[PDB]
């Protein structure tokens, strides 16, 4: 089998971390800065990594059944279809947000629905936080029982002076938690691409999360299960009117894709109507033209 | 011509922000539906208001506007482009659940403070006018600006009525065709989602993962109609035979008191022949 990647612009592509669609490539102001995020996580040859689903609806959802203590409530996690949650070798259920250090708020409904059926559960990432061991607490003005299914509706600092760092990921553990590798810059003046998306963060730096695969990147790379037969993938950003090549990228076997920025610029400047197209199997020095 | 090697339990509504449950076919077997959402031709031709990913499905995008009552959306494409009232009977990604309330929750697309969500209440009565490109609600909340949000739930348009996500909205004073059952036992297979409906699952007729694949693809059509076989990933064993027609919608031969709803919900679609129109099918089910 022959790797291609999909023949979707840009801004059709969906966000691997939050349910949102790409509206932007960047790099990050510091050109080292190494993440470790568990969603969008897929090697080339289709494993997925993390907490990685395959569909953008299984993005940062959450499934639970909910219970009660003498302090409060929690949820007993199952993965999103219902079955059990085993912890084995993953951070969490699959799809499990990874927004690291911040209250989340997740909009759950009851899988006879009356009046109001959704409930907005919100999270702390403190200490009773251990989706790896399989639950977490929750307060809620509603009053949500039983199976509940949601979706992550916004993020909010963990303390009243705080910020929201979309860049980070949870820690797991309340204990070894399976995490999907950290991803350095590979060298070569290479920095990697950033894929963003709006959402809403209250006290953010900005209102956008990024992430280092688009959400149909990932479930192209499964169902194809194609071989590598390079060290990395040459990919020209195209151009779907003229079929001009807007740019070279490289496309990395452990699932991640870079370019070297132009000095003050990079893909930011980029249009956001092209098409990434594979090119040709590359040694990994291979030298890429500047972009932007 | 391929379809997408993912199982069904992993693959996404094109009606609503959900993972498909299971099949089924329909009670009465004739029914005609003409979803606006989840359609797309063989060759990758998106018909209807249907986006490509499933992030754009059942999503609204406005202005907030004063009306005469309250306030309303000025519609938007979901990227923040203008809608032109034109061909589209609304903004790509539209929500498709006809007749009934809707409830959507949005944000402002800024820097955040406090609660950044709204919900907006929608009602399918004479202010709503999707094609023309605007729509009025009620809300709890104070919502202002550039709204970017997601269908939360459906309710009743009327106390005592019920809902039904089998019907599609009035887009006001390019549809997608309805579908049509073709005839010789032969049943449209309907791709059911949980989802928060007060007094009532809902159906889709393609799987997103499907469209995008179609659109992505740009397959030349090369038979009267595809046929498939639903499999087992882990035994590999065929399960069933399906039929995918040009149009984009797929079909079964359901067993009588049966049908694709009694098979397992984690099989892979996987393209075998192309095949002429009255190819007979194994029944299912
Ligand atoms: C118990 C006590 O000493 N104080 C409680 C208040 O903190 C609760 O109201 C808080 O109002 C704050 C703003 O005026 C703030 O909204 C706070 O939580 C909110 O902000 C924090 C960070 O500062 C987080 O971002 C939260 O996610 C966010 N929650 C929202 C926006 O809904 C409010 O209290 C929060 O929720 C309570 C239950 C505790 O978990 C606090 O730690 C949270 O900060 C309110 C309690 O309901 O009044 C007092 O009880
Ligand atoms: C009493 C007062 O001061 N004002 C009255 C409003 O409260 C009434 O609003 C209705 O409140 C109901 C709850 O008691 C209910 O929420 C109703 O809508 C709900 O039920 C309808 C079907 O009957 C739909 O299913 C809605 O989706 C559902 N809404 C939910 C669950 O949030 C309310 O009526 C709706 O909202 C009002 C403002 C109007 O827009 C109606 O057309 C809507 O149906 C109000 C009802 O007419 O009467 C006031 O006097």
């Amino acid at each position: 089998r022959q790797l291609t990647v999909p023949n979707i612009p840009l801004n059709n592509l969906a966000n691997s971390r939050v349910p949102a669609m790409i509206n932007k490539m960047t790099v990050s102001t510091d050109q080292n800065q190494v993440v470790q995020f568990q969603n969008g996580r897929c090697t080339l040859e289709g494993q997925l990594l993390g907490t990685t689903p395959v569909s953008a609806s299984q993005v940062a959802r959450i499934r639970g059944k909910v219970f009660s203590t003498a302090s409060g409530k929690g949820l007993n996690l199952t993965e999103l279809d219902g079955t059990p949650y085993h912890a084995f070798e993953s951070p969490a259920p699959l799809g499990f947000p990874d927004i690291g250090a911040c209250d989340w708020h997740v909009s759950t409904f009851k899988v006879n629905l009356s009046g109001d059926p959704m409930s907005r559960l919100d999270v702390k990432q403190n200490a009773p936080f251990a989706p790896h061991l399989g639950s977490i607490e929750f307060t809620s003005d509603q009053d949500p029982t039983g199976d509940q299914l949601g979706t992550l509706a916004w993020v909010s600092p963990s303390t009243s002076g705080a910020r929201v760092d979309p860049w980070k990921i949870p820690s797991y553990g309340s204990e070894s938690t399976h995490l999907a590798p950290p991803i350095f810059p590979p060298g070569f003046g290479e920095a990697i691409v950033y894929f963003m998306s709006d959402f809403p963060i209250v006290s953010g730096n900005t209102a956008q999360v990024p992430c280092t695969l688009p959400q149909e990147f990932v479930s192209h790379f499964v169902e194809q299960q194609a071989p590598v037969r390079g060290e990395a993938a040459l990919l020209h950003y195209v151009d779907p009117d003229t079929h001009r090549n807007l740019g070279e990228f490289k496309l990395y076997p452990d699932g991640f894709i870079t370019c070297v920025p132009n000095t003050g610029g990079g893909p930011q400047n980029l249009p956001t109507n092209g098409v990434f197209v594979f090119s040709s199997w590359v040694s990994r020095y291979y030298q890429l033209k500047p972009v932007g």
